[PDB]
């Protein structure tokens, strides 16, 4: 009986519930009974929507790379890409202002010597590149692994249709079931996504809530001022990158993000832009009238590599450490930093627990070493206290960027629908 | 010369003659040749049956979900449940009894005292349901993991009839192209069923008579007595609840035993029932009439949740452990036990090794513990030394149960074909 | 830019040039700098065919199952077993005689005692056998393993004929569909195996440079010895055997040769003959015309159980450690070899590491037994120094085997297509 209420304002209202329930839970200290009889919900939405994330990907390529030629999709691969690298700097710029207008970690006070110890290397950018090109695509798909599993659909789109343009009609009606096959299975995944999206209020309620609980208390002194820093630092990506970016190449930005509102509050609820990839995929095309040639390599790609909230997090963070300690950051060791977080986005393509090791290699560019016990360790340590409430911030903006660049390149191709931007 | 002869007969023959050679060659203590020369065609029969499982129940539900309306399946799921759960409990109810009359472990005479030191724990009842709803359906299909197998494949097939009733063409075109490759899949699967069920009465002849080599010489004494206690219950379980329970929804008994046959006596040789699934789904399609829609969805469900004959068989052995320790339990405990067995069908939903897990829980829940070097743990290795031998039994009845749930559910939604239930 | 320029000159261009490239490289001890920057590339390209090695195999065999009678696949079957006995036998055979002429291993002079201890253990032939048919086709899919997917690939293309003749309309028109979607499947995967074959230059040339380079150094002294012998005796395996076997039957070698040359130098760079298997399918069906029916079924059984190179290497290095260690064998003991070498490629049927395992099973089989420390094991590690020298030339004779049989049983069937065969 509850499913005749519109859907968007569900989802607001379990969001803000949520937020305002959690809070309140965790002041009286029962954020053990919202984690054992409330988080199974949101756990429920994640798992609903992680298990499409999978099929839609696979399929959604398969059919968008059919639709399109092998040169537009190599030169959408070069603009999407050139577009990733460029706001993945203006956020880690973005991170570092916003860090220096809060002074985050002034007040730790922290001794700091100048030892240094060795580390180990990072995973190398090479078997990463070589690690897109699968091995065995089954094997793949079981496993998860987007990058290998979207060159395979890409490959299999390219060669069906260069099949369907063949003289031989078996040839062709071959091709052509397979085809079907692919779209029908993208065409239920969608159907799902909307379906899961009626049950998306109750998990975006009890995500937030059980966030709230378990992490509304540490967000005071220092950590509070590291989330104001991160979430002022995001909203600046969106408001000033993002809308700047959407109006120079002819995109109404609020339009854009009144039409986002669902992949962004997915993104912030369940701080996994891979789990949102199947609603930002519906608000791609269900939404803002994307082609599927554009958004079905550029949105489970820009999930992959492209995380602008986490390249502003960084910034914050390094710059949270450096003051800790009391070794404030040198104007070359910033730009050290941004240079080394755009290419640790490239060269941890894919890997599991890429934010740990990302953040490692940007503490370890500037000498900032996280050997055990050390102050530079401890620092990060507090800053991992409070590292849900920044997730949640930061995989929203990811999800974000995915979808600004989609459509940014999608309007310089033409692919995009304009009746759906007209009132 | 081999296909021509009849299957029934041939597979009844050889259980039959297996089971006499088994015996005869245990007796005589070669059980060693039996487990390395005959073991490995049951082996292969097993393997076989195995191979089929994941096909067939992906590509059955998907055609089964999507030719059926999605009301009409909440209210089949619905009553099939209903029926699990009054079939487990009144299976623990009937392995109580029977063990009762038995009075099984009797003699034993172990001494107990009244110390108990807190073992094993239930895995969380939250993140077992949780588990049903797969994060990656590849995944599932891949380790073989059946739940969340049934719910994607249910959802498909939902999404899947949606698209077909839309306005587009294209939409419907490649809906119904999706459709056709499961349901293509799902044909030939069947079709390979009824290939591998030739090669059938030799895997059973060569199951039954490894497991009668190996465990025939322990059938003596008080074991013995578990024995006979343990398959009366089950034939108690399939004569009494399930007669009754088809009777009652105006099923004729004894055809529905006689067209089971196959997929009892390989559920009874093989002791797996979801390795028994493609005869059991076969059986209720091509020899009852019952719509894709209702054993598609059911079977499965019922070889992974409910296990009548492993409920007798629990309901058995804590009677036998308590008695053979020397406390035997209080009417009220004994109510404890069928209760926390039902409970523990649904805790251990899909769980690997879920038949310890529920034994341990329902021990545990009389204040039985599997502490080692304990009495306790002494009768529960008695009982286990026949393990085999009360498998076969057990592992039939779950797979009887199902088919006879499935049966009355599709007499109750009409979608169950009654021109296979008239004798000429 | 270089694509215009024929694909096979470019191919025997990068063998040749990969292989000058890597002894200059060596010989000078830039090796690591080879290992660095030159085999990424024949990596990826080794990765590239690896791809679709699974799919080619379902979806072909599928195919070619469903459009062949069980009767005649059964015949097949029979026909391509015993081809593939009868040449592995010789091949051991051939390796006996040509490691007795060069007189391998007579000057290493290694003291020996007679003691004699078990290693490793073959798989019971009943595991292994029972092993062959899968217990979830998925997982074997996920997991690589060839003859299960074999098995259930036949018993689908079967029982989708079977379903083609049926009466029903709403049967034939299923089976109808899943058949095409695994003819456009397979169709996809001989056009991208097309596809790859142009970047195939590129890897071949890393590919054998990082081989020459690595182990070029090592070719002096009695180990050159060997590898005189084993590549004479694989360049006899195919002159005499397989010309004989093709004459025969009526069949030109040379054209055998010209039309293989592109998995056999696929082969000898990669290694892997499974990893050549598309390649070979494709030379199969694009090259020499053989039905699907016969090299669908007969090729990835052969790339399984048939290694004419590995017995011969097998025959080489026995010989070479029972002279090194001074102790040559007796007839009856090389009788012994060649029966064990059989059995033992029969025992090993799709177990990884079968390399060792068969090796040391041979040995074993004529008391040479791998206990650490001893004479024998130092033998061993000797020829496991220029093991990859010798996998080149085995992997090569080992596909070349497999097309020699495929060819064989196809002429025996009238299932070839003479017209690619005239000039
Ligand atoms: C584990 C148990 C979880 C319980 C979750 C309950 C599932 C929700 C019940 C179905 O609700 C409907 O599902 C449709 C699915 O199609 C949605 O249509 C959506 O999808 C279609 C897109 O083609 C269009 O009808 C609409 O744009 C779009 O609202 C529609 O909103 C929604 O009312
Ligand atoms: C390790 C090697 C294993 C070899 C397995 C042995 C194969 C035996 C030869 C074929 O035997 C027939 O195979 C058919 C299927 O292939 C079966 O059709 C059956 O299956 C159909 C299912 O659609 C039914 O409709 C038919 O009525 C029914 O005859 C049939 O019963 C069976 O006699
Ligand atoms: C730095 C270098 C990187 C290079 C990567 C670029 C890949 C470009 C591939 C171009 O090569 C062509 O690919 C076709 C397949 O895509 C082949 O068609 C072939 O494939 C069909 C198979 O269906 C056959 O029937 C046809 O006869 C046959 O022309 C054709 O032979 C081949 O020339
Ligand atoms: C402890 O929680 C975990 C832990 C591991 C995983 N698996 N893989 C993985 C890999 C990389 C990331 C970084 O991405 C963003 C961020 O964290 O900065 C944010 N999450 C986003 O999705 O954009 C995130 C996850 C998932 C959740
Ligand atoms: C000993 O071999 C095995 C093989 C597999 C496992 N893991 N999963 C599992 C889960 C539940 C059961 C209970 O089901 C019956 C029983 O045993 O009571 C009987 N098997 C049947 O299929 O109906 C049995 C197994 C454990 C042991
Ligand atoms: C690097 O290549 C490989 C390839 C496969 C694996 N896995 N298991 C396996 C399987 C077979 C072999 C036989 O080997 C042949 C030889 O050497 O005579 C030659 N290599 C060949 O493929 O025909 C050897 C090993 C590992 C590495
Ligand atoms: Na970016
Ligand atoms: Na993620
Ligand atoms: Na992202
Ligand atoms: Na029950
Ligand atoms: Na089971
Ligand atoms: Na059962
Ligand atoms: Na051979
Ligand atoms: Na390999
Ligand atoms: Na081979």
């Amino acid at each position: 009986r509850y499913l005749d209420y519109p859907v968007l304002w569900k989802i607001l209202w379990g969001l803000v519930l949520g937020a305002v329930f959690g809070l309140i839970a965790g002041h009286f200290g029962y954020a053990g009974a919202v984690k054992t009889y409330i988080k199974p919900f949101g756990d429920l939405f994640v798992r609903l929507l992680k298990m499409l994330v999978m099929p839609i990907v696979l399929a959604s390529l398969v059919v968008g790379a059919a639709s399109i030629s092998p040169a537009r999709l190599g030169r959408v691969g070069v603009k999407i890409v050139v577009y990733y690298l460029a706001t993945s700097a203006m956020a880690v710029f973005f991170g570092l202002i916003v860090g220096r207008l809060f002074n985050v970690g002034a007040n730790v006070n922290l001794g700091s010597g100048t030892g240094k110890a060795i580390e180990a290397q990072p995973p190398s950018l090479v078997q990463t590149l070589l690690n897109i090109v699968p091995t065995n695509p089954f094997a793949s798909l079981a496993k998860g692994e987007v990058l290998p599993v979207i060159f395979f659909a890409i490959i299999l789109g390219i060669a069906i249709t260069y099949l369907m343009n063949r003289n031989e009609e078996r040839v062709r009606k071959s091709a052509e079931t397979l085809l079907r096959v692919f779209d029908g299975l993208a065409e239920a995944m969608y159907l799902i996504v909307g379906g899961v999206m009626q049950y998306a209020p109750i998990g975006v309620f009890a995500l937030i809530a059980y966030v709230m609980a378990e992490q509304g208390v540490r967000v005071v002194g220092p950590l509070a001022k590291v989330v104001g820093a991160v979430y002022t630092g995001l909203f600046l990506q969106i408001v000033i990158t993002y809308f700047i970016l959407l109006k120079v190449f002819g995109i109404d930005p609020i339009k854009f993000i009144r039409k986002a509102k669902d992949a962004m509050i997915t993104a912030f609820v369940t701080r996994s832009s891979s789990g949102t990839l199947p609603v930002t995929m519906r608000v791609a095309e269900e939404e803002m009238g994307v082609d599927k040639g554009i958004f079905s390599f550029t949105l489970p790609l820009g999930a992959t590599i492209n995380m602008d909230g986490t390249a502003l997090y960084q910034g914050v963070t390094v710059l949270f450490v450096a003051n800790a300690i009391g070794h404030p950051l040198t104007l070359g060791q910033q730009l050290v930093v941004v240079l080394t977080a755009v290419l640790a986005s490239i060269g941890t393509a894919g890997v599991p627990g890429a934010g740990a090791i990302m953040l490692a290699m940007v503490l370890q560019s500037v000498g900032l070493d996280l050997t055990p016990g050390s102050p530079v360790a401890l620092a990060y340590a507090m800053i991992l206290g409070i590292d849900a409430i920044l997730d949640m911030g930061r995989t929203m903006v990811n999800v974000t960027g995915d979808l600004a660049g989609t459509v940014i390149v999608a309007k310089t191709e033409k692919e995009l629908d304009e009746s759906k931007w007209i009132s």
